[PDB]
């Protein structure tokens, strides 16, 4: 009856409200995906409960066991009915879960500490002084692992063998490593996150170069779920009425600190 | 057996080749969607015939008869098996046909003759010396018809009543109208088309302002078609392999003249 919605604590998509300890249920959280969940539910006519993914991951498949983890795993194994999160539409995921048409367009981008002498992925690939990595267990890592493009495969070959590990567990971890490393670590992450952090104090990062690829986030449901059709129409309706653009301005720019 | 593909003459998606008259069947055409059709057919394992939509339109629904025309109508009434074209994914279309995940991202943009005193949509709406319109029977017109945004609804109010008509039957006619109007006509069209034309002789137009919205083109199939699933997985594969980006540079930027 009540739809279980899996999501992930990733700013500004879903964040704990300042006073969450005094609030209950869905009211504990705020953010772009919290706002969007409320609208999808109202347009599709269901009640829902927001739940934070237990392992804190977006999702990947273990090479050995073939088991899915993260939000993808929660849908695949029946622990949640829908995921409303910055979850990237990819071929390997569409093979095991369903996605709506995208609600946000984005691409992989580079985050540097201001003043770092890097302007592009080609620049990162041609040097060794500045380290760089991506989030573990997400679509960005898979992009580099799978790429046949020479620049990106060169980047992958470095990243997969760098020690200590250049991969991080959360976006926040990646941004902190950029901020604390004096220009000697650059972080590869989606343009949406990069753009958001660029407007947050202490205003010491910047996005550089163009996007490396072009993709989308979608609302995900278990394969053949009865909800997929209505959720897809809801995303299209809300895009056409300007809601998605209005939400992006609210959470990225209206609140910008830089 | 042979899959009938509906498409539309729209540069640089589908164009007649230089020496088409000595060529036959699919070989008569070239462009981004021609290459894309060949890739999709190779991955999905079918043979196909390209056919240009009889009425030269993308597709809209007649408000009195409720009959669909254009490429959307060819799908709806069973005259074609698949549409491979710059066809915009929209709510009202998703109600009668199926769409793949998008193969290209885009937005509505403004095209002016160079030197025209217009910088934005708000600029057009606050004056009257320069007329402006959109393509008939497409998603851009409908966007303005349905817009609740003050600047956009106001534009629509002007466009719908304008005399003589500011709407055009083809993109080519819109561009020609901009070029021959001495700065007194501006054209609202998708950013993909705008960006292509800006790079072609006689280099007298320019895209101005940001995109007015964000959406995508998809490969469309009749509702419940056997083809839909494979076609969707194929578009995702092609994007991940970087082929879509390669095609984009081949047809937009390697082909610039200005
Ligand atoms: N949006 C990504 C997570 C972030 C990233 O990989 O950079 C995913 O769905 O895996
Ligand atoms: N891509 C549009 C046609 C061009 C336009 O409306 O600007 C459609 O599918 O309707
Ligand atoms: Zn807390
Ligand atoms: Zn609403
Ligand atoms: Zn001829
Ligand atoms: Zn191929």
């Amino acid at each position: 009856k009540t739809v279980v919605v899996t999501t992930i604590l990733e700013s500004p998509y879903v964040m704990m409200k300042k006073n969450h300890e005094m609030l209950e249920g869905n009211e504990r959280y705020e953010g772009y995906c919290v706002d969007l969940a409320a609208e999808i539910a109202k347009h599709c006519g269901f009640k829902y409960k927001l739940t934070i993914v237990g392992d804190g991951k977006y999702g990947c498949r273990d090479a050995d066991t073939k088991i899915w983890n993260g939000m993808v795993g929660e849908l695949v194994y029946g622990k949640a009915d829908i995921a409303i999160a910055p979850l990237t539409i990819t071929l390997v995921r569409e093979e095991v879960i369903d996605f709506s048409k995208p609600f946000m367009s984005l691409g992989i981008s580079i985050m540097i500490k201001k003043g770092t002498p890097i302007e592009s992925a080609e620049d990162l690939s041609k040097q060794t002084e500045i380290a760089y990595g991506t989030l573990d267990c997400g679509s960005t890592k898979e992009f580099f692992r799978r790429s046949k493009i020479a620049v990106f495969d060169k980047m992958w070959t470095y990243m997969r063998s760098a020690e200590p590990s250049v991969f991080v567990r959360t976006t926040a971890e990646g941004v902190a490593r950029v901020r604390k490393s004096k220009g000697k670590y650059a972080y590869l992450l989606e343009s949406t996150m990069n753009e958001y952090i660029e407007q947050r104090k202490p205003c010491d990062t910047m996005k550089v170069g163009g996007n490396l690829d072009s993709k989308g986030y979608g609302i995900a449901t278990p394969k053949g779920s009865s909800l997929g059709n209505a959720v897809n129409l809801a995303v299209l309706k809300l895009n056409e009425q300007g809601l998605l653009d209005k939400l992006k301005n609210k959470w990225w720019y209206d609140k910008g600190e830089c």
